[PDB]
């Protein structure tokens, strides 16, 4: 084993593994969206902007589920980044419900992760967790959560109305 | 057709959704030589970090690919992102070459998709590359051989020695 | 001829008057519609604006071909400037469909002088429009498919409140 | 039983007053380090002062170990401060590869002291190591693994060029 290797599972080191691609989907999805909304078809740039940021936040988590292996003396070992469920997003509502199931997917992994590190008595992993990932998890889906039902009261689907002020008032200002 | 749509050839718009994959997949590679020089066990830091630049300016030139597509009024249409060609990268001297035969690879697409866009008669598509891309391309490539250059000078794969002061002195102190 | 020609095609020196004339054929509606919507019975005035910039830097673009007429050892030759096509621009959608497809039929003009260019074998003029024109074309194509997608999702031609949320939220406060 | 504590068992405690003589323990051994570098028979002056800033960081770390016990209104009870094991430190190599082990060794005692915590339902114990001391813990041991990895690289123990260098350029000069 590495010699700064201490505490660490092989178990915890493959689902960190598993995490950062995870991240890396997440990513990419979010980058989907963000090419979705840019279209001249679509034309919300606002929002678009909004899940170019997100895609970039998740490529950090990822470098930084990196960063953790290493600093643990595990492997950084990666797989192929699938491509996203959808080629187009539908309009904002269709898009922050599938951003929704998204964070919610990445935060059942982190905490089935955390549940693991506290099987296998890892407190350290279960700091990191808890202090770079859980709370930023809860922000998030908050926050999209809150979009949602506004989305909703603007009438989304069919009030156009509704999403052009939503892309100029509840998203910032690109 | 999109209603922005003029001069844009269908093949030119699907060979500009396989350069924006092998940008992404570029830059899936040297983020794996970024934490492959990370490793406790391998410990170049500003050899890893010189990496992850690198990682970032091909994720960035991906980026730069979707809004043409969508300025152009194509699609911008993902596929997976293939996981790169190893899980470990040997030395300085293996990556670095690893890294020319890379940007090389990116090269030859770009000066691929110049030679399509001119059978095209597409002025736009052509400037866009030789703005954006091929002059940057051709400085990258020079970097690169000049590092391996100095590698071999300083006695590698063998010269552990020359291997450290590659990293302090020929990239830039992380 | 000039001293200073070389390389210069009577039929690029002859399309190059001709581009300017257009250039200012197109400053010349843009104005129109300025003048429309500043209208006390009409009373968009950023939409207004809008147009008046256009108008002034399609002016621009005119005075650009002459001064390279002159560089080149051409000789300028102006012809008359039509008035635009309507006295009037209906609303703020028909005016975009309207500015849509004289940006299509500028950059049409400019495609087919890049092809005479290449034709003559003349780097210097194929430069010239790559640098000076086509991406700035591409770039407004593209803002204004951009605003005709969110003129319908606001619901022109009807929906006046619609209208009315374009000009304070679309186009820059004047 | 003090006014102040409250869910704080008398194992946890006395693990307290354990892990402060250790962490005085520890910064006595970096001390025995300084001195041995700074002879004017090693004289490796930046390694030095590397060893003296870790033995200020350990009696730093003791310090907290004693206002902890204080604030859970335990009783600090102090015993001798242990010689190091050695009273010479070889060469850089030797002095880091010790420098490992006892940051190995002060890392399983901060985990087992958790585990203690943990059994006994003290959740503040457990924070206040998660974060003061594990993850500080994982880097300073990333650290000296990164270390050694450049002097076997830099051909220690025989090659005396590569001891210098490593002095030099991979702790902060002095
Ligand atoms: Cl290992
Ligand atoms: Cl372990
Ligand atoms: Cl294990
Ligand atoms: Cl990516
Ligand atoms: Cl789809
Ligand atoms: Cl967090
Ligand atoms: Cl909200
Ligand atoms: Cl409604
Ligand atoms: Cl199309
Ligand atoms: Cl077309
Ligand atoms: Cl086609
Ligand atoms: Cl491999
Ligand atoms: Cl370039
Ligand atoms: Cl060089
Ligand atoms: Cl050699
Ligand atoms: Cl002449
Ligand atoms: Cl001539
Ligand atoms: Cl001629
Ligand atoms: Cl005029
Ligand atoms: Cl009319
Ligand atoms: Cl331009
Ligand atoms: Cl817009
Ligand atoms: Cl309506
Ligand atoms: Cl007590
Ligand atoms: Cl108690
Ligand atoms: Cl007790
Ligand atoms: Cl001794
Ligand atoms: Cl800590
Ligand atoms: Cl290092
Ligand atoms: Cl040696
Ligand atoms: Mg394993
Ligand atoms: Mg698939
Ligand atoms: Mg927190
Ligand atoms: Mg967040
Ligand atoms: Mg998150
Ligand atoms: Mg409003
Ligand atoms: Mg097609
Ligand atoms: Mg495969
Ligand atoms: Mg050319
Ligand atoms: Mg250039
Ligand atoms: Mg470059
Ligand atoms: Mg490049
Ligand atoms: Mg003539
Ligand atoms: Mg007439
Ligand atoms: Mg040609
Ligand atoms: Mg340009
Ligand atoms: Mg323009
Ligand atoms: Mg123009
Ligand atoms: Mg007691
Ligand atoms: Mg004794
Ligand atoms: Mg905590
Ligand atoms: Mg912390
Ligand atoms: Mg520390
Ligand atoms: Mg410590």
């Amino acid at each position: 084993v590495s010699q700064v290797r201490q505490n660490y599972h092989s178990d915890c080191e493959a689902a960190v593994n598993r995490m950062l691609n995870l991240e890396l989907y997440a990513s990419y999805t979010y980058s989907s969206m963000y090419a979705f909304f840019d279209r001249a078809d679509v034309a919300l740039h606002n929002v678009a902007e909004f899940f170019k940021e997100h895609s970039h936040e998740e490529r950090e988590h990822a470098e930084k589920f990196m960063k953790y292996q290493n600093k643990r003396g595990g492997r950084v070992v990666l797989q192929d980044i699938k491509k996203p469920e959808r080629d187009e997003w539908g309009n904002t509502l269709e898009a922050m419900q599938a951003a929704l199931q998204l964070e919610k997917t990445v935060n059942q992994a982190l905490l089935d992760l955390h549940k693991l590190a506290t099987d296998k008595v890892d407190p350290h992993l279960c700091d990191f967790l808890e202090s770079e990932y859980l709370e930023e998890q809860v922000k998030d889906i908050k926050r999209i959560g809150d979009f949602i039902t506004n989305l909703k009261r603007l009438g989304l689907p069919e009030n156009g109305m509704g999403e052009y002020l939503f892309d100029k008032h509840s998203v910032k200002e690109s």
